[PDB]
Order: C-alpha cells, then structure tokens, then sequence
C-alpha cells in the first residue's frame, strides 16, 4: 500500500499584489 | 506501507506586496 | 512502515512586503 | 488642497489557509 | 495643505495558516 | 502644512502559523 498527499502553492503569492498605483499628482 | 505527506509554498509570498506607491506628489 | 511529514515556505517571505512607498513630497 | 491615499487588507489572510487537511488514514 | 498616507494589514495574516494538519494515521 | 505617514500591521502575524500538525501516530 503506497498513499500520498500532494500539495504545493496553495494561497500563494508570486507576482505582484499592490493596493494602488499614482505616477504623480 | 509507505505514506507522504508533502506541503510547499503555502501563504508564501515570493513576489512583491505593496500598499501603495506613489511617484510624487 | 514509513511515514514522511514535510511542510516547507509555511506563511515565509521571500520577496519585498511594504505597507507604503513615496518618491517625494 | 486636501489628499488622501488610503489603502487597507492589501494582501492580508483573514480565515484559514489549508494546504492539506485528513481526517485519518 | 493636508495630505495623509494611509496603509492597514498589508501582507498581514490573522487567522491560521495551516501547511498540513492529519486526525491521526 | 499637515503630512502623515501612517502604517500599521505590515507583514505582522496575529493568530497560528503552524507548518504541520499531527495528532498522532
């Protein structure tokens, strides 16, 4: 008997998460 | 019997998490 | 019997976390 | 001249993040 | 002339963040 | 002239981070 439980990039973050973006005001 | 359990990045953050960014003002 | 528990990058940070970035004001 | 620049949960985790959850084997 | 920079829970967990969790085996 | 930088829980933890649990084996 062989069992195996896989798991990868679960709720993970790997490109660019931002709130807001000005260039100028 | 042989059993694995395996779990990787999990709410990792490898990228870039910004509030805010502003240029100027 | 063998048994494998493995968890790596739990809630790790990697990359650049900033609440807030101004060029100037 | 009044600004404001607000932000706020950028990125955050309110709940649960599973990568794997068994009951038994 | 009033300006505000504002950031809450960037990047921030509350709450679990679980890589694996087993009853028992 | 009034200016605020303000930043609260940025990259904090607040609750379990917990990379494996078992009950038992």
């Amino acid at each position: 008997q062989k069992l195996v439980f896989f798991a990868e990039d679960v709720g993970s973050n790997k490109g660019a998460i931002i709130g807001l973006m000005v260039g100028g005001v």
